[PDB]
C-alpha cells in the first residue's frame, strides 16, 4: 500500500 516510495515499494 506504501508503494509509493523507493523505501516503501519494498514494504508495501
Amino acid at each position: 500500500g506504501x508503494x509509493s516510495d523507493p523505501r516503501x515499494a519494498w514494504r508495501x
